[PDB]
Formats: structure tokens, sequence, C-alpha cells
């Protein structure tokens, strides 16, 4: 057992019996100065000699939150010779000249002057003769490989009276001081990847961000991160892992320390940069707002948009109601309400819980709008909601989507100068204009093959824009729009596919934006995956920022517009999960987001 580490007080059982056993090792025979039965391990607690394992145990238990102590164990040098642990080792002369060297020390370093002075002569490569300088008697021949002798210990055995010399057993030097730090705290040893993938924090990564906002100060320790130059100059003799300790603390609370490392030095340097931002409270360059489902992602957008009790209303749509939802963006932005989601036959607890949080104590003066028919949100969920006590659960709906959009449209203030027209089958093209519309009170009118009379009545006199190709919004509807348009002109934003449409909306409206949001485009798992995009559009509207729609890599058309329009973006916010890291990297690269 040989190493210096840290354990928590709670999991220190193993160290304590480790010490109990080591305290039993004693010297059975000593020749270099120790005492028989002396312990062979020198063990201390904050440099105080350990009386027994139970005092270790009591010191560890008396540690309050955050406090730590160190145990030092050091072998004083021992070995087993013939079944007995000893403090000594037998050393032998290794060359002829070692022998004469010893004689020289005894003569000058010990004796001095002359009387007991000895003399040695090398006689061959591995024998030296030793005798006295005066009488030249008491002659011995030492060979290389013979045990060291003490010339101060003459063996005058009185069987008459003769000479002789005794041996020098030597000390086994102390080995090395190992330290175990014991902390009353929660400790973790994890790879850096578990917390951060290269550009985004992971869900485990955001738990730390959440603890800081919860009064935990973030502090760093044992920082052993190498600069690109220490990695550039492959001078050898360098570690294969970067590391550091993250410490979270709060008053009356038990701290927590998380040790991270990786074979990826850039990952670690990068992660340490994001955590400095989290500790400094400085807005990150890449933030993910998401949960394990469309319902928990919708709550995370709501937490970003509203502090407790700050929402004036609730917009509730069916979980799969993409058209009612994307059309609901200027409505959620206008009524300062989150777009939350319901099952048709129930309200998940996560959403009910976010309703309470954002309406707060004055819910009595606020409203809950349910968009869509009972085919999206049943009559029964509507009555469970009437049990709350909000000013009013008002349903905004019609016989179909076309009709529902005009109803949403009517809940907006008529003081708007812009309106958008999209097809009942164009949700993947349409979603691209939700933030812009939410950002300007512009309704989003959804139409079938021919424009309804009420639709024409709401847009007659205002400036209109079409989003979708002629197969979504017929060229006939277009002709009727140019007719009711103010300047007798209606532009159409329409790419070959939904990523080209998203690129045209971004090219047209977002020059100068200081943020970019990104969400799945519906190409993995179908159009229902556009729900993330629709819960975030009022959020992107509040930031005057666009939503890039992508699941895998950007199209070239998107890559080019981002490069022209979003050079001022100083933040990339990802909504939801399942977006390739490469598209986020591509986006970061084009807008020059880093360093
Ligand atoms: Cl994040």
């Amino acid at each position: 057992v040989d190493k210096n580490y840290t354990v928590s007080a709670k999991d220190s059982a193993k160290l304590i019996e480790e010490v109990r056993k080591a305290l039993e090792v004693k010297f059975e025979d000593t020749k270099a100065g120790a005492n028989v039965n002396d312990r062979v391990y020198d063990i201390k607690v904050d440099n105080v000699n350990l009386t027994n394992a139970t005092q270790l145990q009591n010191k560890i238990n008396s540690l309050t939150e955050g406090q730590s102590l160190k145990v030092t164990i050091q072998d004083k040098g021992h070995q087993v010779l013939g079944g007995k642990v000893v403090d000594y080792k037998i050393e032998n002369y290794k060359t002829a000249q070692e022998i004469v060297d010893a004689v020289n020390a005894y003569n000058a370093t010990l004796a001095e002057d002359s009387d007991n002075k000895l003399t040695a002569t090398i006689k061959s490569t591995n024998t030296v003769e030793v005798k006295r300088a005066k009488d030249s008697a008491n002659v011995i021949t030492l060979n290389v490989g013979d045990q060291h002798l003490d010339f101060s210990k003459v063996i005058t055995s009185e069987e008459g009276t003769f000479e002789g010399y005794e041996k020098r057993y030597s000390d086994i030097d102390s080995k090395e001081l190992h330290t175990v730090t014991v902390k009353n705290a929660d400790l973790q040893d994890i790879s850096a990847e578990e917390l951060f993938d290269g550009i985004r924090l992971t869900t485990l990564g955001r738990e730390i961000v959440n603890k800081v906002k919860n009064g935990y100060a973030l502090t760093f320790e044992n920082e052993a991160i190498l600069t690109q130059e220490q990695e550039d100059s492959d001078d050898k003799d360098k570690p294969e892992k970067s590391s550091f300790d993250i410490v979270l603390s709060k008053a009356n609370e038990k701290p927590e320390t998380i040790s991270v490392s990786s074979k990826n030095h850039k990952l670690v340097r990068d992660l340490h940069k994001v955590l400095t931002d989290v500790k400094d409270g400085k807005e990150l360059k890449v933030e993910v707002l998401s949960g394990d489902s469309r319902f928990t992602t919708a709550v995370e957008v709501s937490k970003e948009r509203f502090k407790d009790g700050e929402a004036e209303a609730i917009i509730l749509v069916g979980e799969d109601a993409i058209v009612d939802g994307l059309a609901s963006a200027p409505l959620a932005s206008q009524k300062n309400a989150p777009i939350l989601l319901s099952k048709k036959d129930s309200l998940p607890s996560e959403i009910e819980a976010e309703i309470l949080r954002v309406l707060g104590s004055n819910l009595s003066s606020k409203k809950i709008y349910i968009v869509g028919g009972e085919s999206k949100v049943s009559k029964e969920t509507e009555e469970k909601l009437s049990k709350l006590g909000v000013s009013k659960v008002e349903r905004v709906s019609g016989e179909d989507r076309f009709e529902t959009s005009l109803e949403i449209a009517k809940q907006l203030k008529d003081t708007f100068k812009t309106a958008f027209v999209v097809g009942g089958n164009g949700e993947a093209d349409a979603m691209s204009i939700s933030a812009r519309a939410a950002q300007f009170g512009a309704p989003i009118i959804v139409t079938g093959n021919e424009l309804d009379a009420n639709a024409e009545k709401l847009l007659k006199g205002k400036e209109l824009e079409i989003v979708g190709g002629e197969n979504s919004v017929s060229k006939e509807v277009e002709d009727k729009l140019v007719d009711i348009d103010l300047n007798n002109k209606v532009e159409r934003l329409a790419g070959e596919n939904r990523k080209d449409t998203n690129a045209k909306v971004i090219n047209k409206y977002y020059a100068g934006a200081t943020k970019a949001y990104v969400a799945k485009d519906g190409y993995v798992g179908g159009n229902g995956q556009l729900v993330d995009a629709l819960t975030a559009a009022p959020l992107a509207a509040s930031s005057k920022a666009p939503i890039v729609l992508t699941t895998e890599e950007l199209s070239k058309s998107q890559e080019e517009v981002v490069e022209l329009r979003l050079k001022n973006a100083t933040k990339l916010v990802q909504i939801g999960e399942g977006i390739a890291k490469n598209a986020i990297e591509k986006i970061a690269e084009k807008i020059n987001l880093f360093t």
C-alpha cells in the first residue's frame, strides 16, 4: 500500500483498520539503534504521534463540515531476517578500495594522532590486508563481498589473549512519508467528459451550475492544467492527464469536492474556462436549455423566461400541436406567458408544477389560454385547471388549425403592421418565422388552398409576408394577398427545403443579432420534434435573436447566412437534446464565438 490520497470521513473505515494493523508491526530484533518492540511505522495525525486506532477514529469523527486532517505513515525501514522483523541490513564491501576507505575514517575521523592507528594494503583486485602501523600485527584479509566491520570493536578473546574485529550491521533508512487526507465532505472522482463534451456542459455538468445559483460558491483547487505550450513542446516527462478540483460550499452545508481529469488537455482547459465563467457569474458562450422530454425542456425555457411569479399568463398547447404552437409565439410574447405543453388526457406534474411557479400568489388576476381543440387538450384537463382559481381558463380554438390561427390572431392587439402567411402543411418552414413574429406582434395566419374571408378581413390594409413555397401557400392565395396588401406587394421567403427556408429568414431579418438560438429541425423523428423550437421562439423574440433549425450538420445555405449575419452573436443557446456537436461547432466557428 503506497500512495497519497483523500477519503471522506464517512468512507474512512478501511484507512482506520489499515492503520490498526500497521500499528501492530514492531521490531523483534534491533541493531541499528531502534528498541525492540518499537513500532516500525511512524504514524501521525496533524503531526501528532497516534496513541492507537481509536484516537484516529475519534479525530476523524470530531471533524465538522469542511474540516480535514492528515494522517502520515512512514516506514522507518524494516525487513524480515529469519522470521523476525528487524531494523537492520547487512552491508558488504563492494570493491578493494571501499575497505581502505573505511580504515581511513577510523584512523582520522575517529582516532586522531597515533596509538591505535591501523594500516591497509591492497593485495589483489578483491583482497586488502589490515594490521597495525606500529606492531604490524593482528593481520586480517578482507575480501570484496565480506560484511562491513567496526574497527573500534576488537575481539580480544581471553583464551590466552588474541585479536579479531566485530561487524557493522547498518540501518535500513526510513522510506517515504505517505499522506492521507481525511475530509468531512462529499467527494467525486470523474472524467472531464462526464461534465462537458468539448463545447457544451452535460446534464451532470449543469447540476453544478444549478448548485452555484443555489448559494454555493464555486472555488478551484489542485489545478494541474498544462498550457498548449507544455503540450506543444513534446519534451517528454509530462503527465497524460489534466486535472483540477471543483469545490462547492455554503453556510451550514457540507461542502462537496469534484476531481476531474482527462487525456484531453484542451477539454479540461476549456471546461475550466466555462467553470470560471460559472464561478464569476459570467454568462456562458454555449448554454443548453433542455430536459429528458419536450415537457421538461418546455419548463427549462420557462425558467429562462420567468423568475417566480413573474408570468402574467399561461399558453397551453397539445404536446404534438406544432401548428397551434408555432402560431402561439406572438401570443406567448404578448401576454408574457410560457408555452407549456399538455397531454390530451392529462397534465404531467412537471408542467402543473411550472404553472404554479410562474403565476405565483396573484394567480387570481391571471389567465390560462388552452390553444387547440379537445383533440389536443381535452375538456377534462380544462376542468382540472378550473379548480386552480385563476382569473380565467379561456380556450382559443376553432374547427381546425386554419380556424385556430385566426382565433389566436384575434387575441393579439390589432395595432400590428405585419402579418405572416403559411400553409397548413408548412410547419417546418413556418417555425423559422415564429421568433420574428413573436418579436413584433405579427400574427401567423395558417391557410388552406384558398384564403378564408375572415383571414382577408384581418390582413386587409396591413403588410404581409409569405413563408413556404407555392405547394404550401398557393400562388392563388398570394394573388389575393397582394390585393389586400398595403403597398400592393408581398414577398415570399421559400427555400427548396426547411433548412434553406430557415437560412432565408435568418438572412432577411437578423443582421446584427447578438445571440443565436438552435433547435431540432424535425428531420430526426419527424415534425413533432419542432416542439422545442416552438416553446423557445418567445424566448428568442425577447432576445431579438433567430432560431437556427438543425439536427445534424448545417446546410451550406445556413452556414453562409450565419457567416454574414451573426458575426455579432456573443452567445449560442441550444434548446433540447439530440443536436449534433458538430452543428454547434460549425455555428460557433462561423460567428467567431470563441476567445
Ligand atoms: Cl449549459
